[PDB]
């Protein structure tokens, strides 16, 4: 089985750790979610701030934390999944009032030489907030602290914050931030944290997240 959503379809129905084979790649154990949506693969888990997200680049491709906790499953791994097909991204997001907000945008993934650019559409580049997009589209690589791709010779969007993340803007998301329980009192500090702006706000820090992947 190449993912979680051939999983289903051979009538998988648990949600737990499952052994995957996508096209050219070796074996490698996943974590499925099974809905009435399909098989998704989970990509990144958070919810206690266990386990260190500021890693970098090598990290952030190969993949890091605990199966059984916080972790992210590893751009080369999600690339293995979902090649250059156009994927679903679930993206979940929990404030501490025990909020939920389930979100979801079709994108497409590069390899390793685009920097693992999330390539987007111009209606869903609108949907995630931009007026700004002209009609093919816009792609956003991935960053982190050693391996930053900012245009400009004095920014460093991912040491500036924490984490790895499409940083397009360094002020739309980062889910792979710092975990905060409360306030800190350092501006600067607040600013590194795990936020989805459009939903809690710019300085809000998140209680838990979840994105998953489901290829076509």
């Amino acid at each position: 089985p190449r993912d979680c959503q051939e999983l289903f379809q051979v009538g998988e129905r648990q949600s737990g750790l499952f052994e995957i084979q996508p096209q050219g790649s070796p074996p490698f154990l996943v974590n499925c979610k099974m809905t009435s949506d399909g098989g998704w693969t989970v990509i990144q888990r958070r919810h206690d701030g266990s386990v260190d997200f500021n890693r970098p680049w090598e990290a952030y491709k190969a993949g890091f934390g605990d199966p059984h906790g916080e972790f992210w499953l590893g751009l080369e791994k999600v690339h293995s999944i979902t090649g250059d097909r156009n994927s679903r991204l679930a993206v979940q997001l929990r404030d501490w009032d025990g909020n939920a907000e389930l979100l979801q945008f079709s994108v497409h993934l590069g390899g390793e030489d685009t920097a693992y650019s999330l390539q987007l559409t111009a209606p869903v580049a609108g949907q995630l907030g931009a007026t700004t997009v002209p009609p093919s589209g816009l792609s956003v690589p991935f960053s982190t602290w050693d391996q930053d791709h900012d245009l400009r010779r004095d920014k460093n969007c991912a040491k500036s914050l924490s984490g790895g993340w499409w940083f397009g803007t360094c002020s739309h998301s980062n889910l792979n931030g710092q975990y905060f329980r409360s306030i800190p009192q350092q501006r600067q500090k607040l600013k590194k944290g795990i936020f989805w702006k459009t939903w809690r706000g710019r300085y809000y820090p998140l209680q838990a997240t979840t994105m998953l992947i489901q290829p076509m």
